[PDB]
This record gives structure tokens, sequence and C-alpha cells, in this order.
């Protein structure tokens, strides 16, 4: 199910793939975590995983949005940034 992950800024430590107009999976425009950066907030926290589907950032939905919109949400200067994700979402989808 959806899991809430709050990351505190000291970048958050991950990259994303996907979005409307640049899907990462055929037929699925979702925003997915594509890499956990070593020695980062996301890595130290340990919850976020490659393949997670990002459902929200700061409570705002990441379903059916463009990659650019997702990047904008993730560069909000606020801290912490509150993510809601689905784990194993890529593997579940494929």
């Amino acid at each position: 199910g959806p899991e809430t992950i709050s990351l505190h800024r000291q970048g958050l430590g991950f990259t994303i793939a996907g979005g409307q107009g640049s899907p990462h999976i055929a037929g699925d425009d979702g925003i997915f975590i594509s890499k956990i950066i070593p020695d980062s907030a996301a890595k130290e926290d340990g919850r976020l995983a490659v393949g997670d589907r990002v459902l929200s950032v700061q409570g705002e939905s990441c379903e059916k949005i463009t990659h650019e919109r997702a990047v904008e949400m993730l560069r909000n200067p606020a801290s912490p940034i509150v993510l809601v994700v689905e784990h194993n979402a890529f593997h579940k989808a494929t």
C-alpha cells in the first residue's frame, strides 16, 4: 500500500523517470524512482527504492502529470519533502 516517506534537506537523493509524454513503461505515465543516489538523504533513510511509483509530493498528486511538473514539485525548497509512494510498483506493473 501507499507509504509516507519524509526526507529532510541538508537534494533529496534520487532521480525520477516517467510522466505524461515521456512514459517509463508502455501504457503507464507514472513517476517512478529511477536511482537512489549514494551518500544522500534518500539512501540514509532507506525506505525509498528504485521502481517505486511516486503518488504525491507535499500532498499534491503525481498521477497523470508530466515529468517537468514532477521535477518542479520535487525542487520545492521546503523541508522536509513528504512523499507518498508505492513500493515494487515497477515490478508489480511488469
